[PDB]
C-alpha cells in the first residue's frame, strides 16, 4: 500500500476539499453569482493544496577518512497563509522531494487543527546516520543549516526547524549555533530559530513527554463524551478500561504512563521483537526500568509472552504507536478494540478505515492525536521570544494571592461565628500544597497543552456534527483543518 | 463654527499649556533661575505643539474604465516623545494637511490620557470611496501603503495604521499584506504593522464593541463618584437613570447595550432621519434587529416618534454619538440633561461648553470617553508582538488553581466540623462557572479595557482637583495629557 | 536523440572531467600522496558537477476571465565557486527541473570560457505565453519575481536574470521594477538586478547585435589561424569565402551582416518554411527588408529557391543558427562545408561530431561561439553598477589627446623641414574622423566584445594543443571551462 508520505495525504485533502466546497459557497458574504462563488471556492482550494516553496540542495562534506561526498538535501515550505513555517528534519537514505512535500503539507493541517499559527515545513537529508561519525554528522548539520539560511529557509520569522525521530536535541544545538554565528548575528530573536533545544539553551520543560501527554488528553476528551460513548456502547471515563500499546518508544511509554495514572489498565504491550500480555495489568514504571537495562521488553516478569498478533488482542481501546500500515484490510475485521488511538503517523490504511467505520470502531486521527509535540514546540518558540521562562514573574505573586484568599475565608468565618467554634484554619490541601511548592514552567506547559487538546477536540466534534460525519473523525479532522486554512488565506488580503 | 479638526484642537492645547505652565515651573528639580526655568517650560511646550513629520503623496492609479488618475495622500506624525505612532486612515474628498495635522495631535493626547505608549498619527486620501469599485480601492490602498512604507511611515516600530470610519477591516488586510510583501519581508513583528485586522489574521476579539464599552466604563467611573454626583444633585449609580442616545452607529448601539445591561433605561434614541421616544424604555436588542433589516429606526414599534429635538429631551444623561457641533450656544440653555457623554468627536462647541459649565452640566470629554478603541488597538498590537492569544497558556492553569482553592476550603471546613454537618461542597457559582467555561481572549481584553478607563478617570479627577477646575473635565483631560507628554519629552534624554 | 538540455551537457562534463583529471593531479602544488592527490582532484570534480541550489515554486494568478490558475516555476543556481549567478528565464510548457538544471550548468561553463565572473543560473515558468494576454503575463512575471526575491534568488549580488528567446526587454522591465519596489528598496545597485533592460532604463547599446557579432568574431579568430586553416586546406582570411546561414532569426541576421561586411559571400539562406540560394550572393540588407514586410524569406527576388537540404549545400563554412539536432549521423557524411559554426545551442548531435572529426570538419562549439550575448550582459551589469555610460567622461578627453598627438607630429615635421615643404597638415582620416565624431558607448561595448572573443579563442587553442586534441574544439572548450571552474573552486578558500 501507499506509505504515509504518499497519495494518502493528498487523498485526505482531496476528500476533505470536496466536502467543504458546498458549505463554503453558501457561507460566503461576497456578492457575486453562484458560479462565480463556486469558482472562487474551488480556486482557493487549488492554491492551498501544493507547497509553494521547495528547495533542493547539494553540498559537499569531507569524511574523516579523507574521501569526498556530495550530500543532497531538501526543504519544502507550505506557507501560502501563515509564516513562520515549522517542521522537522529527517536524516534518511530514502527521503525524496515527494516525501518532504507530503509531510510539509501534513504539518500545515496538523498546525491548523491545534490552532498553532505556523505553516508546514519539512526537511530531508539523503544520508544514513549510522554510517557517519558524530564529527561528520555535525559537519553535515552545520553545512545544511548554512545553505538553508542563505536562501531564507531557516529564520525564526521564516521557518523554525524541529527535532524528528532521526535527529535529537544535539542536532538542534548545532542548527541554533550555526544560525546565530552566520546570519542570526545579533538579532534578539535569533534564539528562537530552532526548537527542541536543551534546557540550558532555552529549551522548554516537558518536551519529552509532550507527545505522550497529548495522546492521553486526546483520548480523554473522546472518552468522556457521552454521545460518542453511547454509539460505542461503553461507559464514559477511564473506569474499568483496558488498553494495548503497540510499540514502546517515547510515545508509547508516556502514553501508557499517563493512562495508567488515571485508572486505565494496560493488559498488553506490543513490540517489533516480541509481545507482552497480562490481564492483571502492566506497571509502566517497572516495564520502563526493565527496558532501559535489558534493551528490550521480552522476558519481562509478571507477564507471559503474548500469543498471536498484539493488534487483535481484546481491549477497550488500542494505541498503535509504532511503524505504519499496522492496521490493514486483512486484520481489520479481527480487531476487537472499540477505540483506536493513532499515536504514530499513519498506522491505518484508507481501506482499513472503511472497515472500522462499518464496525463502529472509533479511530481518533493521528492528525490530531499526536499534535502534542507540535503544540509544545510552539510554546518553546514563544518562550524564546519572551526571553523568560513561563511563570517566573507570577509564581510568587499568585502564591501570595492564594494565601490571601484563604485568609479572607478564615477571617470572614471567624467573625461570623465569633468566639464560638474557636479558630477555623483554612489551609491548602496536600495536593494544592505540592502544586504551590513545586510550581515551575512545566506546569504552565502541561496546562497549555491540555487546554489546546481539549479545545481542538471540541472543534473536531462540531465539524463532524456539522458535516453529518459519524465516527469518521479522520475526515472531520481534515475538514476542520481545511476550513481554517481556507479562511486564513481567504481573509489574508492577498490579491484575488 | 470651526470643525473638530480646526483651531478647536489647537485652542484646547493653548488653554491647557497656559494652565500647566505655572505648576511645571515650581515642580522642576533642575537648578536654574526662575526666568531660566520658565523659558525651559515654555520652550518644551512649544516643541510639543506642532507635528514633527508630515508627508504629502501623489501617486497614480489606473481606473477600471482605463482612465488615469493621480491621488493625493497625507500622513502626519506627531512623535517628539514616543514611537511608534498610531492613527487611522481617512478616505474623504475634503481631507487636507491641516486636518490630518490636527487629528495627529489629537491622537497624541488621547493616547497619553489612557497611558497608551504611542505617538499620534493620521492619514488622509483625497478620494470619495463611493466613486470607486472594490478593485480600485484595493489598488489605492496598496499603492498608498507602498509609498508610506518606502519613506518610513508605516512600520510596526514606526507607525501603526488603524481603521477609521471610512475604512474597514478589509482595508487593514490590504495594508498588512502589502507591508509584509514589500518591506516587512521576513521580520517576525511584521504582523503588527497594522491593527484592526480580522480575527483569522491576528485580530483581537472584542474590537467591535471596544469603543462602546469604553463609553460605558467612562460614564460608570464618573457616575459612582460621590463628590461629582453631589455637585449635580444626583444619586450615585445607574439606578433609576435615563439616557438618550443621539445617533445609532457602532458607538451608539454598543453604548446603549451595556448601559441597559446595568439598569439604565434608554428613553429615547436619535437619528439623522428621525427620532424614537418611549418613557418605558427601548430594548437595545429589539431596536438593533429592527435597524438591520428595515435599514433605519423610524417606525419602530413600542415607541412613538419623538417630537422636537432629541438633544433637548429630558434625561439624566445624554450621549451625543453622531456628527459634530450638535450642541451649540443656541440649544445649550434648553438641554435638560445633567450629564453629557461625548461618544463622538467634538459634538459640542467651545461656546457651548461655557454655558454647560455655568448650568452645572458635567461634560465627559470625548478625548477620554471614546478612547476605548485606541486602548484595544494597543492590545491587538501587543497580541501580534506576543504571537499568541491572551490567556492561551493560563486559562487551564488558573482553572485548576481555582478548583484547588475551593477544595482547600472544603477540606478545611470538613475536618473542622468533623462528621457533624456531613460534607460541605464548595462549588463555583453559576456566574463563575460560565466565566470558567467560557474563558477566552475577549475576557482579558475587556478586563484590560475596563482597568484602563478606570485608572484614567482617577487621574483626570486628580488633575481637575489639583488645578482647581470644577466640572470642566475637558480642560482637565487636556491638562492631564499635556503634563504626561511634557514629562516624557523632558525626561526623554533629547538634547536641550 | 537527447535534446540539448539532456545528458548531452552531462556527457560533455563527464568527458571533459576525465580528460583534465590526469593533468590536474600532476600540476598540484600541495604535498600529499598520489592517491591523496587523485582523490582530491576527483573529489572537487564531483562538487562542481551538480547544481547546488534549485528552487521550485507554485504561485497563483487570476486570469482576465476570472478563473484561477496555479503556475509552476523553477530556478536552478549553479554557484559553488562564484557569485552572482546569471541566466535567462524561459516561458515554456515543457520546462522541467532537469532542463533548468542542465542549462544552469551550461551557463556556468559558458561564462567560464569567456572569463565572465558569473555562476550559472536558469529559470523556467511552465506556461505557454501565447495563451495569456499582456496583462496576465505581467502578473505572472511580477509574481514570479516576488517569490524569487523573498528566497534570495534574484538579487544583483545573488543572481541576475537575463532575457531568453521567450522573454523580451519588456519582461526585464517588469522584473527590475518589481525587485526595486519590494526588496531592492533604496539600494544603490538595485538597478543592476536584471540585464536586457531598455536603453532608457539603463540598458546597454549594441545588445541586439551582441550574439551576432560574437559569432562573427568567433569565426574570424579561427579563420585567420594558419595552423587550423592548413589542416582544413583553406587559405586564411575571409577572401573568397562562401557561407550558408540556416535560420534567419536575430543570430542568423546579424551573423550574416557582419560576415558580408568583411568580404564573405552568403550563397544560401535556410529557413523552416523554405530556402534561398544564389551563387552570386545575398545582400543582408535587402533580405532583412524583404523579411520584415512579407513575414518570411521565400519568394525573395535575385535568388531562386534552393533545391534539397540547406545543410548539405556546398559552402566554405556553415552556420546552423536555428533549432536543434539539425546535424545528425544521417546527414553528416553529405555535409560539404569545411567549417561548422554553431550559432544556436546544440545544433549537432554527439554522433555527428564523431563523423565531422573523421572528415576533418572543424566544428566551432556553441559553448564559445554564441557567448557574445553573455559577455555583453556582463557589460550591462557593470554599466548599472558604474551608474554611468561607458566613455562619457573620456570621449572628449581622448579626442583632445588625439588632436594634440597629430599637432605634435605636424609641428615636429614643419620645423624639421623648415620653410621648405611649406606646412604639412596632419589630419585624421575619414574613417578615423567618423570614429571621433560618432564615438559612443556602443563602440566601447563592441571593442570589449571583440577583445573577449579574441582572448577566449586563444585560450581554447592552447587547451586543444595542451591536451593533444585536434579539431575537437568542443571538448577543448569544455576542458578549458572545467579547468577554470576547478581552479576557482580549489583556491576559493572553502573548507576541504
Amino acid at each position: 500500500d501507499d506509505p504515509n508520505f504518499f497519495k494518502m495525504v493528498e487523498g485526505f485533502f482531496d476528500r476533505g476539499a470536496s466536502i467543504v466546497e458546498d458549505k463554503l459557497v453558501e457561507d460566503l458574504r461576497t456578492r457575486e453569482s453562484e458560479e462565480q462563488k463556486r469558482n472562487r471556492v474551488r480556486g482557493i482550494l487549488r492554491i492551498i493544496k501544493p507547497c509553494n516553496h521547495v528547495l533542493s540542495l547539494s553540498f559537499p562534506i569531507r569524511r574523516d577518512d579523507g574521501s569526498w561526498e556530495v550530500i543532497e538535501g531538501y526543504r519544502a515550505q507550505h506557507s501560502q497563509h501563515r509564516t513562520p513555517c515549522k517542521g522537522g528534519i529527517r536524516y534518511s537514505t530514502d527521503v525524496s522531494v515527494d516525501e518532504v512535500k507530503a509531510l510539509a503539507s501534513l504539518m500545515t493541517y496538523k498546525c491548523a487543527v491545534v490552532d498553532v499559527p505556523f505553516g508546514g515545513a519539512k526537511a530531508g537529508v539523503k544520508i544514513n546516520p549510522k554510517n557517519y561519525t558524530d564529527n561528520e554528522l555535525e559537519k553535515i548539520t552545520r553545512r545544511f543549516t548554512m545553505e538553508l539560511a542563505k536562501k531564507g529557509f531557516i529564520g525564526p520569522g521564516i521557518d523554525v526547524p524541529a527535532p524528528d525521530m532521526s535527529t535529537g536535541e544535539r542536532e538542534m544545538s548545532w542548527i541554533a549555533d550555526t544560525y546565530a554565528s552566520t546570519i542570526g548575528h545579533y538579532d534578539i530573536n535569533a534564539h528562537a530559530c530552532v526548537t527542541g533545544k536543551p534546557i540550558s539553551q532555552g529549551g522548554i520543560h516537558g518536551r519529552i513527554s509532550a507527545t505522550g501527554r497529548g495522546v492521553f488528553h486526546g483520548i480523554e476528551n473522546f472518552i468522556n463524551e457521552a454521545s460518542y460513548m453511547s454509539i460505542l456502547g461503553m461507559t464514559p471515563g477511564f473506569g474499568d478500561k483496558t488498553f494495548v500499546v503497540q510499540g514502546f518508544g517515547n510515545v508509547g511509554l508516556h502514553s501508557m504512563r499517563y493512562l495508567h495514572r488515571f485508572g486505565a489498565k494496560c493488559i498488553a504491550v506490543g513490540e517489533s521483537d516480541g509481545s507482552i500480555w497480562n490481564p492483571d495489568g502492566i506497571d509502566p514504571k517497572e516495564l520502563e526500568d526493565f527496558k532501559l537495562q535489558h534493551g528490550s521488553i521480552l522476558g519481562f516478569p509478571k507477564a507471559k509472552p503474548y500469543e498471536g498478533s498484539i493488534l487483535e488482542a481484546d481491549c477497550d481501546i488500542l494505541i498503535p504507536a509504532a511503524s505504519e500500515k499496522q492496521l490493514t484490510k486483512s486484520n481489520a475485521p479481527r480487531v476487537k478494540a472499540k477505540i483506536i488511538a493513532e499515536g504514530a503517523n499513519g498506522p491505518t490504511t484508507p481501506e482499513a478505515d472503511k472497515i472500522f467505520l462499518e464496525r463502529n470502531i472509533m479511530v481518533i486521527p493521528d492528525l490530531y492525536l499526536n499534535a502534542g509535540g507540535v503544540t509544545v514546540s510552539y510554546f518553546e518558540w514563544l518562550k524564546n521570544l519572551n526571553h523568560v521562562s513561563y511563570g517566573r514573574l507570577t509564581f510568587k505573586y499568585e502564591r501570595d494571592s492564594n494565601y490571601h484568599l484563604l485568609m479572607s475565608v478564615q477571617e470572614s468565618l471567624e467573625r461570623k461565628f465569633g468566639k464560638h467554634g474557636g479558630t477555623i484554619p483554612i489551609v491548602p490541601t496536600a495536593e494544592f500544597q505540592d502544586r504551590i511548592s513545586g510550581a515551575s514552567e512545566k506546569d504552565i506547559v502541561h496546562s497549555g497543552l491540555a487546554y489546546t487538546m481539549e479545545r481542538s477536540a471540541r472543534q473536531i466534534m462540531r465539524t463532524a456534527m456539522k458535516y453529518n460525519l459519524g465516527l469518521d473523525l479522520r475526515t472531520a479532522a481534515y475538514v476542520n483543518a481545511i476550513e481554517k486554512v481556507f479562511k486564513v488565506y481567504n481573509e489574508a488580503g492577498v490579491t484575488f
